[PDB]
């Protein structure tokens, strides 16, 4: 019954939207932190705001938007909208709705208002990455022109977006790292991993999947984004050093989305069909598997 | 036009630290 499952900020807690309502674990330990069999049409989306009481949710046909009080167990907020919603962001100040051909950024109190509107490339994936940070109100996405991410500063938004030529094709993933300076991107190629300085857009790091294509799942920096770790469409997830000098392959692999655990040489991964992994890792690559659990049990 | 609903009095509060660590 699982539809949906995404880490929030920091990967410290993840949220599964259901059929029948939505859930909210710990990432590592894996812990159970909250379940809500209460919304009878399911949540397609759900996004955290890091432990805060505070969660978004994508309603049944995905066409409103609920904003959800923990402490209150209640819908605080709903915003109707005429298109599908693919994806919603949070920061302390915004909420970032996307569309599949736009984004639409509203107020975070007690009665939102629209405040910018963003035509994007038609995005079906609702690619999107907004950092929270309190001094960085980054938020980035496709490009009308296919395979360049527009940066956007929320708090600066008379200035000129930077416009990043990622790819020449059509973007699969984006993701940010905790300290809103890096983005990773990925193209439906799936070929190149290619990181990016997000106050410049100029290029810093490129890292080969391999000559073959296979199709991205998820991106996600540690702590420091020194490492990154890539899911791929035949239960396969590759971690790379992410500041090494020249262009790298896979420090290790091992057999979705996927991020960095509590200690610096775990990694998590959380699988559509309900299945939990932790792996351990080696500075020379070695993958050792540690927990195996079916989270939604 | 997207139609925004209020549910709920008083303002928006975050209140960080909710969903504790174990």
């Amino acid at each position: 019954g699982l539809l949906y499952a995404g880490f929030n900020q920091d990967h410290g807690c993840f949220a599964c939207g259901m059929e029948n309502g939505f859930r909210v674990y710990n990432t590592d330990p894996l812990k159970e932190k909250e379940k809500q069999e209460f919304l009878e049409g399911g949540v397609g989306h759900v996004e955290m705001l890091f432990r805060c009481n505070y969660l978004a949710l994508v309603g049944g046909g995905k066409k409103k938007v609920m904003i959800w009080d923990d402490l209150k167990k209640k819908t605080v907020i709903e915003i109707e909208f005429s298109t599908e919603v693919k994806a919603v962001k949070l920061r302390r100040d915004r909420i970032v709705v996307v569309l599949d051909s736009m984004i639409k950024v509203f107020t975070f109190t007690h009665n939102p208002h629209q405040l910018h509107v963003f035509e994007t490339c038609y995005n079906p994936k609702g690619l999107c990455v907004l950092c929270p940070n309190s001094n960085n109100s980054l938020l980035a996405f496709p490009g009308t022109h296919t395979g360049h991410v527009q940066l956007v500063d929320l708090a600066s938004t008379e200035k000129p977006p930077v416009d990043i030529p990622a790819h020449e094709g059509v973007l699969s993933c984006i993701a940010l790292n905790l300290q809103g300076t890096r983005i990773a991107t990925a193209s439906e190629k799936g070929t190149l991993i290619r990181i990016f300085d997000t106050s410049s857009g100029h290029l810093i790091q490129e890292l080969r999947r391999g000559s073959q294509a296979a199709n991205i799942y998820c991106i996600n920096f540690n702590q420091d984004a020194s490492l990154i770790c890539v899911s791929s469409d035949h239960g396969t997830v590759h971690i790379f050093a992410a500041e090494d000098p020249k262009s790298k392959w896979s420090f290790s692999k091992f057999q979705c989305i996927c991020a960095f655990g509590t200690e610096p040489n775990a990694v998590i991964a959380i699988c559509a069909d309900g299945s939990y992994y932790k792996f351990l890792f080696n500075p020379k690559g070695e993958c050792i598997r540690d927990v195996y659990a079916q989270f939604l049990e």
